[PDB]
């Protein structure tokens, strides 16, 4: 398949190389995997979704996203227009209220739903979980993520806006999941990425067209924009059969654009997702 005009960001991860606009992909679109998205919410029922999209699970008075950010990056993952995976099943999972912020208790809770929420579920070609959140470092938020992965979910996780090393950020630091940095169109690294030793890859996270909340679409920036590329990046190879869950970051890795990005510190690894798609 071949969606023309797409998003800078969709385009960057079929393609060998930065300026292209066309999002080159397999039909598969990811169909069969699931993608929990973990953030504010989803508002389901934007158009672009085409009903793949659904709340499960709240931990305020309402599964409405009064944000817009978790709507942003799950239409990141799997939007009809902006998505990587235009065929997955979306699940929201709302553990950041309508101001973005949750306590780490929550965001706890909401990871250890969804590594037992995830086999009352039909995803036959695997389950991903996105989660553009975090702050600083806290062994208990990583021993989370490690326990979601290791449960048999493809847990990708946002590197963090502090242009700074990962080591001090959770769920960045822990190494069992897929810490993801940001980059921009011209594959340099986003200004506010962060970087370190724990990143695993680089995903387009400046000025990332998604939708938003009532039935709109926005562009915004930073590591949770290159989060949901690589969740999306993930379940659309483990549609594949490419790869499985606990599998498919590494995956990622081996098939990455290798050295294409600017200012990336000695350290960090150049590997930016890629979908090697002929
Ligand atoms: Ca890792």
């Amino acid at each position: 398949a071949a969606q023309t005009n797409a998003p800078w960001g969709l385009a960057r991860i079929s393609s060998t190389s930065p300026g292209t606009s066309t999002y080159y992909y397999d039909e598969s679109a990811g169909q069969g995997s699931c993608v929990y998205v973990i953030d504010t919410g989803i508002e389901a029922s934007h158009p672009e979704f085409e009903g793949r999209a659904q709340m499960v699970k709240t931990y305020y008075y309402s599964s409405r996203d009064g944000n817009g950010h978790g709507t942003h990056c799950a239409g990141t993952v799997g939007s009809r227009t902006y998505g990587v995976a235009k065929k997955t099943q979306l699940f929201g999972v709302k553990v950041l209220d309508d101001n973005g912020s949750g306590q780490y208790s929550t965001i706890i809770a909401g990871m250890d739903f969804v590594a037992s929420d995830k086999n009352n579920r039909n995803c036959p070609k695997g389950v991903v979980a996105s989660l553009s959140l975090g702050g600083g470092y806290s062994s208990s938020v990583n021993s989370a993520a490690a326990r979601l992965q290791s449960s048999g979910v493809m847990v990708a996780v946002a590197a963090g806006n502090n242009n700074a090393d990962a080591r001090n950020y959770s769920p960045a630091s822990e190494p069992s999941v897929c810490t993801v940095g940001a980059s921009d169109r011209y594959d340099r690294r986003s200004s506010f990425s962060n970087y370190g030793s724990v990143l695993d890859i680089f995903g387009p996270g400046t000025d990332i067209l998604s939708t938003w909340i009532g039935g709109s679409t926005r562009s915004i920036s930073g590591t949770s924009m290159a989060t949901p590329h690589v969740a999306g990046l993930a379940a659309y190879l483990m549609t594949l059969g490419k790869t499985t869950a606990a599998s498919a970051c590494r995956y990622i890795a081996d098939t990455a654009n290798k050295g294409d990005l600017s200012n990336i510190p000695f350290g960090t690894v150049n590997l930016l997702a890629y979908n090697n798609y002929q």
